[PDB]
């Protein structure tokens, strides 16, 4: 598996609306697949990280909000976007994992 995405970066500009923790974070019965980086070794998906070059997960997104990683909600929102999109790209419409994402994504467009 690659190193997980960074959640700490002292020389990054940080701050707010970052509401994205307190209401927007899903963390729900279909959350468990997304609470950590895809383990492509444990799932025996040797192609996952060959297809998915911007991996992202709510575990990373949680540690980021709590570490004051972000500058704006646009940044965090794009990460949520990336998480959902990744899942749709790697998979096929109407897969169990694709259903779980869509559920969360609907709660997320709320
Ligand atoms: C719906 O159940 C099917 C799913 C493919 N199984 C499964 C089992 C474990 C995880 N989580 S993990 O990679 O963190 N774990 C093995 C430690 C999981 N998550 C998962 C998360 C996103 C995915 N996108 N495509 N496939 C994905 C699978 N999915």
């Amino acid at each position: 598996n690659p190193p997980p995405p960074e959640t700490s970066n002292p020389n990054k500009p940080k701050r707010t609306q970052l509401y994205l923790l307190r209401v927007v974070l899903l963390w729900h019965q279909f959350a468990w697949p997304f609470q950590q980086p895809v383990d492509a070794v444990k799932l025996n998906l040797p192609d996952y990280y060959k297809i998915i070059k911007t991996p992202m997960d709510m575990g990373t997104i949680k540690k980021r909000l709590e570490n004051n990683y972000y500058w704006n909600a646009q940044e965090c929102i794009q990460d949520f976007n990336t998480m959902f999109t990744n899942c749709y790209i790697y998979n096929k419409p109407g897969d169990d994992i694709v259903l779980m994402a869509e559920a969360l994504e609907k709660l997320f467009l709320q």
